[PDB]
DNA sequence: ATATATATATATATATATATATATATATATATATATATATATATATATATATATATATAT
DNA sequence: ATATATATATATATATATATATATATATATATATATATATATATATATATATATATATAT
């Protein structure tokens, strides 16, 4: 339908004036917002304890005293800090939880446009062209069911290794030149980072789902009508199509901790390549090398998260 | 690096003062105008 | 003595998978992973047609840099005589230029880009590609070759 | 051992100061929109110069 | 009958002039919105005093 794109601007239109991330970006003060809630971000591994944030906020800020344009005052940074991080959870954009503050997805989007402006990293690259090449190969083996078609590709890349073992055993391996290797490190670093994005969603849409519950629950004056459709199974009332499945399906890949016993030495190893002290830099090597971990973690908190949520509407639907 | 951490401010200061896409994001009318350009590249890319 | 080990696992792991095919025990994808594994295929490859505007702002910066420097060095002809006798293109703009040109040499080994646009159709052919991509996604998708080549 | 007085554990009442939350009003910056003048661009009529086509005329 | 060099007629292309519409640069005015400042009220925390619950010390 063609008036979807008229529907498309009114979404732009209610995104410019609800959205967190563009709300933001167009302040007067966002610069000084971004540049302070990246620096604070950057080194953590997951969320931050309020009172640790409170004082490198204040570091922060009087690391920005020679900004005095943006009312940084040095009576006391304590105080200022407080009222910073205040101000900014009024806005959505950072959230408290557990006692430690997290970064929402406004922040997160907000965040990867700005550093993304100027100096990101390439896509367009051979890395890229090669891996999607890989991909693209093995989808259509398994999108097909026939069995001759699975049978020759089989065969044929057997032959295929095959030959490049023979030549490997001859001694005609080669290593990656040092602009080649710089470019596949960058490029993996692009595609292992993009993983953890979507983790500060899934607790949105999970929420979404639990407050659209509580909402058709409360809507009907008689609950028992519709508490019979939701309370027949024992399985999780939180059924979350849009992403939760897709997380459980993410979930279904990380539990086999041997590709992640590989990982962990694999991606050591990789940063251990002279080329490695070039191809990234410093913060980005240690992002990448507690990756393993931290997916592990914030997997841990996402799925306490549901649990809570799914065992406080279960203790709803009931006594009602 | 370390001076990174003073760096960056003045950084995004210019860049929300300069750059294309960080202005457009910040006036008025920036909705209409990103609607009507996606509609316009959206069918061909080649030019 | 690594690779030729990592190698001779691989043929041995492609082996048993040979084996289990034979026997018969194929399993597609369903459509709940069919849609995810083609989404995140297009969303991969629509990343190879990001940085093409920005090359061209590179090379064009170098080019103005370059002529700038000319017209200050009012008294040095060994600059420019250095530059002209090299073989190699004026604007070497190596952030951008060196790894676009390493791209383009891979775009240009025909026999990948054929079954990569074979492939393409085939997987948009399938009927649960319909719903994994709208229209638009679809098309631009199946075009990814044409366009890459055109750019 | 008796009789008096005081002390310890806990909470509530009252006061002091700090700090935050809320609302309003203001100044400021800025975006933006309009208006003016100017320059620029296109169309038409006519005069001017160039170039080509056709024909004549010399030499073979 | 063909080439080869003038001459004449015609058409084309260009230059000049004017009328009309549009674009650009600059300046100004206006409105809106943002951000800030100011004022007020309330909340929280601490301190001090008194009241309630419970036990012990001092003097004879």
């Amino acid at each position: 339908m063609e008036e979807n794109t008229r529907q498309r601007t009114e979404n732009y239109i209610s995104a410019k004036n609800q959205h967190p991330a563009w709300i933001l970006l167009a302040t007067r003060r966002a610069p000084l917002v971004l540049s302070c809630l990246k620096t604070l971000f950057e080194k953590s591994h997951d969320g931050i304890p309020l009172e640790e944030a409170i004082q490198s906020l204040s570091s922060i800020l009087i690391e920005h005293v020679s900004q005095e344009q943006y009312d940084i005052n040095q009576d006391n940074p304590f105080l200022q800090a407080s009222r910073e991080l205040r101000e900014w959870i009024k806005r959505r954009l950072i959230v408290e939880r557990d006692g430690r503050i997290f970064a929402t997805d406004a922040l997160e989007v907000a965040i990867t446009f700005v550093e993304s402006l100027d100096n990101r990293f390439m896509t367009s690259t051979a890395s890229r062209l090669s891996t999607v090449q890989r991909e693209i190969e093995n989808l259509e083996t398994r999108l097909n069911p026939n069995p001759a078609n699975r049978v020759a590709t089989l065969r044929r890349r057997i032959s295929e290794l095959e030959r490049e073992l023979q030549e490997a055993e001859a001694g005609h391996i080669e290593v990656l030149e040092t602009h080649q290797a710089v470019e596949h490190i960058r490029d993996v670093y692009n595609l292992a980072s993009s993983l953890r994005a979507d983790f500060r969603r899934v607790e949105d849409s999970w929420r979404e789902a639990d407050r659209a519950l509580r909402q058709s629950i409360i809507g009907e004056q008689y609950h028992r009508g519709d508490i019979v459709e939701r309370l027949l199974n024992d399985q999780d009332a939180l059924l979350n199509t849009p992403e939760g499945r897709v997380f459980d399906s993410f979930q279904q890949q990380l539990r086999q901790s041997s590709e992640l016993k590989a990982m962990s030495e694999r991606l050591r190893v990789i940063l251990s390549h002279p080329s490695a002290s070039d191809a990234l830099n410093r913060l980005q090597r240690h992002d990448l090398r507690w990756l393993v971990k931290r997916l592990v973690d914030e997997s841990q908190t996402v799925l306490q998260a549901r649990a809570r949520s799914e065992r406080d509407v279960r203790g709803f639907m009931k006594t009602g």
